[PDB]
């Protein structure tokens, strides 16, 4: 039977065969999506390790009241030991987004496999119905006073009993992350950001490094020093981000450098 290549569904533990033609070539580009785990219960629930390893997206749809999730042996990916600095970084990396009754946060973690995974949690019914329209600048400007004042107002009291998540050894509270998102939204009108694309050509050949490889003459140096650790981010949109430390004891900052749409113009 014919299938629409636009959408194919593979059940767990099964195989799908796609018979093609013998002539010409076979050349396709594909994207995979896991089934979003819908959580509609109430009260409390704890998830085994592989339970949150398997599915990469858990969305909670509270029928009458949101439950309280408790992930087990969940080790958060920390680039630093400062909680507030880690939250600021996570918010500046485009990780947290707000849409209608939908707060979505992309939480990373580590595991024994050589590499670190991701897990996106999208809480449905987190903002009050009155704030189900924010897509307009007038509405966000009108809710700005609530952002700078009673931050714990956009979510009604009904959900305020369950407003935190128990990870393996840390606790993440939604109020802090929404507050930091509000703060970054206000300040954009400690962390330095730089944008560069096919520019910063400053006579690279044979000044500092002499000349090696078939390198272009595009010279761009970071402003200050950095620690041995570096963090590379490939945004699902396509932007590329490089995250640098500062190598200062009492001051912990970062110099994020973004190459926009790098996956298409590398």
């Amino acid at each position: 039977v014919p299938v629409n290549i636009s959408d194919l569904s593979i059940p767990p533990y099964s195989r799908l065969y796609l018979i093609f033609e013998g002539k010409n070539n076979v050349l396709l580009r594909s994207k995979v999506h896991a089934a979003p785990l819908k959580i509609t219960s109430a009260g409390e629930m704890q998830l085994s390790e592989r339970q949150w390893q398997q599915q990469e997206h858990i969305i909670v749809k509270p029928d009458n009241e949101a439950p309280s999730l408790i992930l087990s042996e969940f080790r958060r990916f920390t680039i630093s030991s400062d909680k507030t600095f880690s939250l600021k970084l996570m918010c500046h990396q485009g990780m947290v987004r707000i849409d209608r009754r939908s707060l979505s946060v992309r939480l990373f973690y580590l595991r024994e496999q050589p590499g670190i995974g991701s897990l996106r949690l999208t809480f449905r019914d987190f903002f009050t119905e009155v704030m189900d329209t924010t897509d307009r600048e007038i509405l966000e400007k009108e809710l700005r006073p609530i952002l700078i004042g009673d931050t714990h107002r956009f979510i009604n009291a009904a959900y305020k009993n369950h407003l935190n998540i128990q990870l393996g050894d840390g606790v993440l509270n939604l109020a802090d992350i929404v507050a930091e998102y509000a703060r970054i939204q206000k300040e954009e009108t400690a962390i330095m950001t730089t944008t560069v694309t096919t520019d910063s050509g400053e006579l690279f050949p044979t000044f500092h490094p002499w000349y090696t490889d078939d390198l272009s003459g595009r010279y761009k140096s970071v402003p200050m020093a950095r620690k041995a650790d570096t963090l590379y981010h490939l945004t699902p949109k396509g932007d590329l981000q490089i995250i640098y430390q500062v190598a200062t004891k009492m001051v912990n900052q970062a110099m994020i450098v973004s190459l926009p749409n790098y996956r298409h113009e590398w």
